[PDB]
């Protein structure tokens, strides 16, 4: 009925609950209200649409409150005593689940994770070293899964030298990708046999396809999509499985050994052929997602991947102004599509014509020519009229203007705006991403490369609660005490 | 080797070939080294020390970039390469007039790939004899993917990139100018060198204390000027 | 054994010596002190990298200290007699 005193009323109870005194006085658990809380908010952000604001600036709030009440440790049994509570590490996976980056790359939370992954100098031999752990792998591997006994098998299970041993063979696999294609390793035969590097190469495939499902009944087709390379492995995989299924039905019903020239399209070889390429570029493309645990690189990558969103939309605006131009300038030039006596016909071709004659030819050379690729004797007609190639030469200006000169350098201008408003919570962005990466190989799960792959709680409460204790004690006395007698002077 | 041959009779590897392609590499480095001589003026200095110093951003870029380049030559690479005609072909590759085979092989891939930053790779290497208006469709999607995303996408980052990174260097400039003609200067104070290349083949005790004195001066001011005569411009609080 | 006390124990040691008044009370010679301390804590600033800004601030104001102190001459004499001292 009274929408503006509903929406004051819920406005005002959410902003009186955020508040770190009132959690820190009648709380059972600082921490859960402090996630759950900024959660709500988070979530009341869009739906609320008129007051994104308040809701943004609460939920910030709310993440930061339990940040700071993490600074107050002392000890690292007594910071043990929290990131374990309820297996290992569980309250580190619940803030990694709520999204609480700022409680996460805190820095004594960021050098336990670092002493529990290294387990043991310089650029040189950090070098040198990590090239001999990854080229003796698949012997690790192999007497990992026969005696996993304290001899030579749990050396695979410390998370660096498993993350060593994943790259290396990846690697391999990449190699071998890049030896695929050499003219020594066969002819063309109309619907051929599998090669001896297809061979080798089938198992890798099974193994990631194998690792991916195990990780996607994991999470349930929830969070699971939302992370983008995840996104692409599946592409990739979809593409692999239908090249699988398209080199049989070209074996067990195409044969002959006809030459290549004259084949004829949608011969399924070709099709084949078409979406192991495709299928090779994102394989080779997942290699950016190695660096986000160096140092130098990684923050650059993250920055990077978050000025996407904003030039997709750009994009789709660009889209508007190229189909406008387009059915423009077909409406000028179908009348003349000669083809008279032409080898070769459309602009992928020594003397480019017919640019114009047909809507898709159109869309072709007006995207060919952002990059310069589409001369200018393509607006000229074998007829003698003066005045449609007049028009037809302005309408290509005006669209080159409008394309290259005002477009581009908004771009430009959006980009250089948005780069600053990202570089400052960059650190934290990294590290979040980061100990994502470390905590995918703290468990025993997969431990093992693609290519070989196919009361107890009650006692406890009690010094979590004083643990608690002490640390809201210590907040209060730091922060909504000490911290108060720092402000400015009024009237 | 000596005879006096025809130069275009020659073969590669010729010794008299690689010490003229070494000595040309080294006279680009030698007349580089020019810059440095204006690290001593006052206009050209600091923008010298400036433009230097936006160098190891761009190199971190640079390797982001070749991965990308990798990835899509691996990709373009697995389409074409069951077409190298060359057939009665003279000259073959894409540095010749007519361009072809430009996908055939790796390294004509790469080289492909790498020229195309600059517009000088034509539209037509994505043909093939035969008649497959399949492979000739993803081959040039393939080409404009790349394209898109190296010269729309990647270009303008590193602007934007390079754009903040010049506003956190431009304040401690002239510091740095200054540290570096110091040093240029100090290099020409002693009687080592003296000499162009052309033409190039107690005593203590006694000092400490009047600098023991000076100290203890200099140290006094110190402490009487910065704090305890700046501390008391403080603000006030509650 | 316990590495958050001794992380904290370390940078708090670190902090206390990098103070001017401590330097300009009891220290036989300022500007080594300054040059030596601003080294370490450089140094530092690369091994203990869950704590780099805290040394990159510290071995900051250690630089500006010489800087400032070297401002309180009033001669030639004087300044030659700091520049050239060995
Ligand atoms: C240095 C920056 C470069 C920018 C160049 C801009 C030049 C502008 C025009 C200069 C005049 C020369 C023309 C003379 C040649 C001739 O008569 O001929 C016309 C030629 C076309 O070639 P022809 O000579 O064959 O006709 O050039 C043109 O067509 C001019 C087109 C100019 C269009 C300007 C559009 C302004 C943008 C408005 C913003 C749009 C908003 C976005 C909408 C979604
Ligand atoms: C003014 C700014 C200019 C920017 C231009 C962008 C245009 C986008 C597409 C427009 C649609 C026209 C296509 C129609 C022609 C056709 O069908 O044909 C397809 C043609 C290829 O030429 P062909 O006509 O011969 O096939 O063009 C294309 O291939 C379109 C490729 C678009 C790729 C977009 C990729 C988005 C970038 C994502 C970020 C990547 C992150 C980095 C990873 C490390
Ligand atoms: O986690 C994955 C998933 N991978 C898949 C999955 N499905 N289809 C594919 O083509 C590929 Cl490459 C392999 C790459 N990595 C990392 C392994 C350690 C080094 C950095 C990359
Ligand atoms: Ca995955």
């Amino acid at each position: 009925v009274d929408s503006l005193r509903h929406s004051r009323s819920r406005l005002n109870i959410y902003k009186a609950l955020a508040s770190p005194s009132l959690i820190a006085l009648s709380s059972e658990d600082p921490f859960l209200t402090a996630f759950q809380l900024s959660w709500e908010l988070q979530e009341l952000s869009k739906v609320e649409n008129e007051f994104k604001a308040e809701y943004e600036e609460l939920s910030h709030q709310c993440k930061h409150f339990a940040k700071d009440l993490l600074d107050q440790t002392r000890s690292s049994r007594e910071l043990e005593l929290i990131l374990n509570f309820r297996n290992e590490l569980a309250r580190l996976k619940l803030a990694i689940k709520y999204r609480q980056k700022e409680f996460v790359a805190q820095p004594n939370c960021q050098q336990l994770l670092a002493s529990r992954w290294y387990d043991e100098r310089h650029w040189a031999g950090k070098l040198i070293t990590c090239v001999f752990i990854g080229l003796m792998f698949p012997l690790l591997s192999l007497c990992y899964l026969v005696a996993p006994k304290s001899r030579y098998g749990l050396f695979i299970r410390k998370p660096f030298i498993k993350f060593i041993c994943h790259t290396a063979s990846y690697l391999t696999f990449l190699f071998l990708l890049l030896l695929a294609s050499q003219h020594i390793v066969n002819p063309d035969r109309q619907g051929p046999k599998p090669t001896t590097v297809e061979w080798m190469i089938l198992p890798w495939v099974l193994g990631f396809i194998w690792t991916e499902i195990k990780q996607m009944w994991d999470g349930g087709f929830q969070d699971y999509i939302h992370d983008w390379w995840n996104l692409m492995d599946f592409v990739m995989n979809s593409l692999y499985l239908a090249t699988i299924s398209l080199k049989i039905v070209a074996y067990v019903k195409y044969s002959g050994c006809k030459p290549r020239d004259t084949w004829e399209m949608w011969h399924p070889t070709l099709v084949a052929e078409a979406v192991f390429a495709i299928a090779n570029i994102f394989s080779s493309l997942r290699l950016i997602s190695l660096f986000t645990a160096n140092s130098h690189l990684g923050p650059l990558q993250i920055s990077l991947g978050r000025m996407l969103l904003d030039i997709l939309k750009f994009l789709f605006i660009y889209c508007l102004v190229l189909l406008a131009f387009a059915n423009g300038l077909n409406q000028l030039y179908f009348y003349y599509e000669n083809s008279e006596g032409m080898t070769c016909k459309g602009i992928r071709c020594e003397r480019q014509n017919n640019a114009f004659s047909t809507l898709f030819e159109t869309l072709q050379s007006l995207f060919w020519s952002i990059f310069g690729l589409i001369s200018l004797y393509v607006t000229n007609v074998k007829a003698d009229h003066k005045f449609t190639e007049f028009v037809g030469a302005t309408m290509f200006g005006t669209y080159n203007v409008i394309s290259l000169v005002v477009l581009l350098n908004m771009l430009i201008a959006m980009m250089n705006n948005s780069y600053q408003h990202i570089a400052d919570h960059a650190d934290i962005e990294w590290k979040f991403a980061r100990t994502k990466l470390w905590m995918s190989y703290f468990e025993e799960g997969g431990t093992l490369p693609p290519p070989f792959n196919i009361a107890e709680n009650v006692r406890l409460n009690h010094q979590y609660q004083e643990v608690l204790r002490n640390l809201v004690k210590r907040y209060v006395a730091a922060m909504i005490r000490d911290a108060k007698t720092e402000e400015g002077l009024t009237e």
